[PDB]
């Protein structure tokens, strides 16, 4: 089962800052990593597909990069509405497995 | 973490047949289990909340049951439009873990 380690666990910034969230796979999964946001009492929302492709309708401030085993999510200039947990997901090999999550707090 | 195991990985049916998808928690989580459907690389659609409460307006052929460790999503009379990957997520204790997914294939 491919394992996904996210970092950090939590982080705090004020609005306007940039943040990067990392996710590493225990083996090469190529570009087959998706990133999701989930705010409390909400279903997950897909931000990025295939490591670096953004979804129609999500802000240009989200982007991703990476391939093989190291992947990062960037939010350039976070907004207060970005307060959420973010997790990665591999779709390379079943069972499809998820990172443990990163809490973004916007102080 | 509370681990969720989903079964099967994929299954195949012909339209009109009935289908059962399972998701097992390693520890008791009562009714605290959400089911999702994803028809493509997109944000998940929430089908069932709290094990067995169907979301207003989803087809009546969908239902969920279970409380504790053993959860079942049932589609009673599949339509070809139901081709998707289904996931369960527990929402009982952090981190809110996900099953490995099940791909419904329609002969």
């Amino acid at each position: 089962d491919i394992e996904l380690t996210q970092s950090p666990a939590t982080l705090s910034v004020t609005p306007g800052n940039s943040v990067s969230i990392s996710c590493r796979a225990s083996q090469s999964i190529g570009n087959r990593l998706f990133w999701y946001q989930q705010k409390s009492h909400e279903s997950p929302r897909l931000l990025i597909k295939y490591a670096s492709q953004s979804i129609s309708g999500i802000p240009s401030r989200f982007s991703g990069s990476g391939s093989g085993t190291d992947f990062t999510l960037s939010i350039n200039s976070v907004e207060t509405e970005d307060l959420a947990v973010y997790f990665c997901q591999q779709v390379s090999e079943w069972p499809f497995t998820f990172g443990g999550g990163t809490k973004l707090e916007i102080k």
